[PDB]
C-alpha cells in the first residue's frame, strides 16, 4: 500500500551522461554508441543569446573546438552535425554502457523520470510532466542543460526530453532527442510565453482511483453525471476537456475499484466545485495531475 | 529554480539487488562484496508469521536451501548467519558491481532514498523520511519487502534502511543493514501500534527558505518570536519541539536568504494558526516537512 511520486530506476541513463565544454560553455551531454546529443546553444558566448546565428557560429567550430569528457576519460570527436536545436558530435568510440534505447516525442499529460546532471555528473532523479502548454515544472540550475529524461519498458530507455531553458517565469522548456522544442519556444534569451496551463483530468481522475484503491474513499459520493456535462464544469475551472479516449483507458481502474468512470467524474465535479474543505487525498490537499493511468497502474502492480 | 522531491541516482544500488527464495517465498537482497542480505522472516511459511521461533525455523535449514539469483547467474552460499533481523548469506562471487558503501543508523526526521524492487529487479526510487515515531510513508506491495534506502555522498552509498513490513495501518517499518529494527516493531504478524506522528519542524522551516529563495515570499509578516513561545505553539499543532542544533543547521538557509530563523519561525506560527487560506507554497496547500536543511542547500546548490 502507498502511493509516491516514483521515479524509474537512472542506473541505465547514469552510464550515458557526459559533459561538453565548447570556449567557456559546460553543460551535459547524452552519449549513445558513437554519438553524443546536446543542446547546441553551448556554442553561444553570453553576448550572443539575444539573437544568435547558430548556423554561423557553428562555421567558426571544428571538431577539435568540442571537449567531451566521461567522468576522466577524454572522448575524440571525429564529425560534428547541428540537428534543429541539438549538436550531435560524432567521437571514435561507442559507449560500452550503452543500453538499448529509443527516441520518442511524448504528447502533453504524459509523464517521464528525469536525471538532473551538472558538468556530466548525475545529481538526483524526479518523476513530472509534460505541461498541457508544452512546459514542465522542474527543478533545474546552472549547467543542468542537457538533463535528459526518460521512460524505461523492460530493457529499453526511451528518451523523450531535453533540457535547453528556464524561461523567465521559473518553468522549464526544452526539446525531444532530434532537437525539436515542445511548445512555441526557441533557444534564445527572449521574454516567450508559456500560455494558460490546464489540469491534465485524465491524470487526477487516475489519482482518484489510486486513493480509493489505498482506501482514502471519502469524497465517493451518491451522484453520477454525464461527460458533456462534466466537461462543461472542467472548462470552468481549466480541466482539458475529457474524452471517450480516457474513458477508455481508465477503464482497467474502473474494472479493479468497480466505480463507472462517470461516478469517479461526479466525485471530481463537487471537489471542484467545493474545494477539498480541508480534507486530504493520499496525503495532498491538492487535486495532483502528475499520474497517468499507466503509472498508477505500474505503481499499484 | 524549482523545488522536487528529488531523489539520489539508483545506479549504484541497482547493481546490488538480488532475488532470494527460500521454499516458496521470494524478496529482495542486498549484495555487497561476498555477503548477500536479506529480511529473516524469508525462512518463515505464511503459518508460521504469528509467532515464529527464528532460531528453530532457521535450524532446518542448510546453505543449500536458499535461492538467491543476480539477474540470471545463480550464486553459491558457503555459510549463513542471522544478525538482529537480517539474514547474511555468504556466496562464493564477489560482486563486482559493489560501490564504496557504509552502513549508518540513521535518526527520525533525516531523508533517504528507496530503491522499491520485485524479485531483485528494480521498478522505482522516491525519496521519504524516517518519520518521527521511525515508520516511513513509503510505496510498497507484496514482495517489496528487502528493498533499500540509501544516501550517495561522493562515490560512497550509506545504506541505512531495509524494508521488512506494512503494519496494519498502511504505513511501512524496517530495519538498519544491521538487523535492528527502527521503531518498537518486531518481525512477527501482530497488530503493532506506530504511536503519534509529529511533523519535523526543523524540516518545514528548510522548506519555507526553500520557498522564499524560489520567489513565494507571501507567508512573510512583519512579527518575529521567540524560541520557547514558538515550541508552545508547536506543542499544540504536534510539532516537534525546536532546539538550538536545529537553529544552528539553518544556519547557511538564513545567511543566503537574509532572514533570522526566528522571523522564520514568526511566519510558521502564523500559517500554523491560520492555516494556508486557499494558497499555496512551492505548488502545496500543506505543509511539507520531508527536505532537510541539508537536502534544500543540495538542490539549491
Ligand atoms: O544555464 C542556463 N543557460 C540558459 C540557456 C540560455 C538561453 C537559451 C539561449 C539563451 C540561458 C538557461 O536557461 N540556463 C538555465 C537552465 N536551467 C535552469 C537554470 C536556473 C538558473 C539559471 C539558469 C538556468
Ligand atoms: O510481503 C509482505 N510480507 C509481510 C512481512 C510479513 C510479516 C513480518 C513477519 C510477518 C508480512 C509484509 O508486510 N508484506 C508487505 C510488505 N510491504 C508491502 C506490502 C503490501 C501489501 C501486502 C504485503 C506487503
Amino acid at each position: 500500500s502507498g502511493f509516491r511520486k516514483m521515479a524509474f530506476p537512472s542506473g541505465k541513463v547514469e552510464g550515458c551522461m557526459v559533459q561538453v565544454t565548447c570556449g567557456t560553455t559546460t553543460l551535459n551531454g547524452l552519449w549513445l554508441d558513437d554519438v553524443v546529443y546536446c543542446p547546441r546553444h553551448v556554442i553561444c558566448t553570453s553576448e550572443d543569446m539575444l539573437n544568435p546565428n547558430y548556423e554561423d557560429l557553428l562555421i567558426r567550430k571544428s571538431n577539435h573546438n568540442f571537449l567531451v569528457q566521461a567522468g576522466n576519460v577524454q572522448l575524440r570527436v571525429i564529425g560534428h552535425s547541428m540537428q534543429n536545436c541539438v549538436l550531435k558530435l560524432k567521437v571514435d568510440t561507442a559507449n560500452p554502457k550503452t543500453p538499448k534505447y529509443k527516441f520518442v516525442r511524448i504528447q502533453p499529460g504524459q509523464t517521464f523520470s528525469v536525471l538532473a546532471c551538472y558538468n556530466g555528473s548525475p545529481s538526483g532523479v524526479y518523476q513530472c510532466a509534460m505541461r498541457p502548454n508544452f512546459t514542465i515544472k522542474g527543478s533545474f540550475l546552472n549547467g543542468s542543460c542537457g538533463s535528459v529524461g526518460f521512460n524505461i519498458d523492460y530493457d529499453c530507455v526511451s528518451f523523450c526530453y531535453m533540457h535547453h531553458m528556464e524561461l523567465p517565469t521559473g518553468v522549464h522548456a526544452g526539446t525531444d532527442l532530434e532537437g525539436n522544442f515542445y511548445g512555441p519556444f526557441v533557444d534564445r534569451q527572449t521574454a516567450q510565453a508559456a500560455g494558460t496551463d490546464t489540469t491534465i483530468t485524465v491524470n487526477v481522475l487516475a489519482w482518484l482511483y489510486a486513493a480509493v484503491i489505498n482506501g482514502d474513499r471519502w469524497f465517493l459520493n451518491r451522484f453520477t453525471t454525464t461527460l458533456n456535462d462534466f466537461n462543461l464544469v472542467a472548462m470552468k475551472y481549466n480541466y482539458e476537456p475529457l474524452t471517450q479516449d480516457h474513458v477508455d483507458i481508465l477503464g482497467p481502474l474502473s474494472a479493479q475499484t468497480g466505480i463507472a468512470v462517470l461516478d469517479m467524474c461526479a466525485s471530481l465535479k463537487e471537489l471542484l466545485q467545493n474545494g477539498m474543505n480541508g480534507r486530504t487525498i493520499l496525503g495532498s490537499a491538492l487535486l495532483e495531475d502528475e499520474f497517468t493511468p499507466f503509472d498508477v497502474v505500474r505503481q499499484c502492480s
